[PDB]
């Protein structure tokens, strides 16, 4: 039970970051892509203001990486775990 | 990517809790009674019952009854592949 608690906690950080329609939408779009914040706002149809908080959560919990080019911030998926989970969700629900 | 993401999010919300996830991982490739679950999880049956009600409501588990024993299993293809993946990722 203890080791199951140990692992369940970390998995749950990941799940809690994914368990939101907007954060999941972002993650799904980043799968095998690098997208700007402008593109994310356009595709999600959320203002950049509402977007920034979702992105902030994904940055804080380590699900996403960033880089800056001129006036553009580019996001990609980060961890092996999130990539694997997004791939799977894509196959079950999209592909 | 709106309706399917919404279904996915119902699943993820059901999984995004340490006790609920524990229940689901234990049910993987298994069928367990309420007693077996409570025994392994070290929860009161009422506490366990709260989590189970959530899992049944959202379609992640099937139940059946024999005598006065209730038995649980995972339900869908989606839930099973998600648990299998998680087990691979976090339980080496």
């Amino acid at each position: 039970l203890q080791e199951m608690e140990k692992n369940s906690a970390k998995a749950v950080v990941l799940l809690k970051a994914m368990a939101n329609e907007r954060r999941l939408q972002i993650l799904c779009m980043l799968l095998d892509n690098e997208l700007s914040v402008g593109e994310l706002s356009s595709r999600l149809e959320l203002s950049q203001s509402a977007l920034s908080q979702h992105l902030a959560w994904l940055r804080r919990d380590g699900l996403v990486n960033t880089r800056k080019e001129a006036q553009t911030v580019f996001y990609t998926l980060s961890s092996t775990e999130v990539k694997a989970m997004i791939e799977l969700l894509h196959r079950l629900y999209c592909q």
